[PDB]
């Protein structure tokens, strides 16, 4: 299963590595980041986990209520977004978020015809990279408390689901 | 086993990426230095996989015979280096030459508790990584072409070992 390794070097190669800083960069946005209207930042990095495995290039092209922000500032470097959520056109939240990015290495595989990788074969791998990553954060305290996983399948009718809907639900529990 | 994950998410999200473009890097750079250099700089990237996933800082310090000649010049950006291969303390080959940095999260997972991996499942899922490695490459001829593993083990009875000789072992067989 190649969820397995996906699940580890994610880990291992990102997210062991950003998480420990992440509460103090948020902190450090909020407090430090002047502009007279925005919202405070959310902590925790909101992880978006398509079990389809559908990673967009523009994260607000998937929908129109989430809105890019800016960027979070930062011994490596590492890119992470910050966005408002929009629900009926009032703004309900404002966090960090990003796709998982090795699903984007099982969409790869599942379009390469020599990996004799089908669709059916790629969401087990996504299901199980979920399950993996999970029981990775799970023994690490720390990574899971300031990170969430956001894994969902979408339905046939597209109109009775909304992405910013999906991250708005996991912010809010926290809540 | 994490293997199979590491090696096709290496391929998928590196080595299909950086191949295509290899040889043009390489051509460039032979152009624009052919008065300074007596023989040209090998094609191919040559990927160095030590079975005991110890990754040093860099090449230079595994061997006195391996040194660091340059950076290969030029979306995404990718650092690949230049090294001179010595033998009887004559320059014998140039080439592009790097570690396989999955072997990285190997030795990570066995130095980190929760994994429970030891040292013999590392070595395990290390010979695991090269051979998934390279039957992706083999279905992949054109990536096949541009690149060379070069796994190995050091002496268990601590006689030398010379990771120069390994490369160019390797770099003759194509001459
Ligand atoms: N959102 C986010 N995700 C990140 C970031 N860094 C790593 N990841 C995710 O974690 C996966 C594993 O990273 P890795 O352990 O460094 O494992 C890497 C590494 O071993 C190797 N690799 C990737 N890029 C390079 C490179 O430029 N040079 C070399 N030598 N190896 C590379 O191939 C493996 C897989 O690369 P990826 O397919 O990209 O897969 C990445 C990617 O999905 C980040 O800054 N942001
Ligand atoms: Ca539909």
């Amino acid at each position: 299963s190649v969820a397995h390794g996906l699940a580890w070097s994610y880990y291992i190669g990102y997210l062991r590595l950003i998480l420990p800083e992440l509460q103090a960069r948020i902190r450090t946005y909020n407090q430090h980041y002047n502009n007279l209207l925005r919202g405070a930042v959310s902590q925790r990095l909101y992880i978006l986990l398509p079990l389809d495995c559908g990673v967009p290039d523009n994260l607000s092209m998937a929908d129109p209520n989430i809105r890019f922000l800016d960027k979070l500032p930062q011994d490596r470097v590492y890119s992470n977004s910050i966005y408002e959520l929009l629900e009926n056109g009032q703004r309900a939240g404002t966090c960090v978020l990003e796709y998982a990015t090795p699903l984007q290495t099982l969409f790869a595989m599942s379009q390469y015809s020599q990996a004799g990788f089908s669709r059916e074969d790629r969401l087990e791998q996504a299901k199980l990279f979920c399950r993996t990553l999970e029981d990775i954060l799970a023994d690490a305290p720390e990574s899971q408390n300031n990170c969430r996983l956001i894994a969902y399948q979408e339905p046939a009718d597209d109109s009775s689901f909304s992405l910013s809907q999906e991250v708005l639900r996991h912010l809010r529990q926290e809540e």
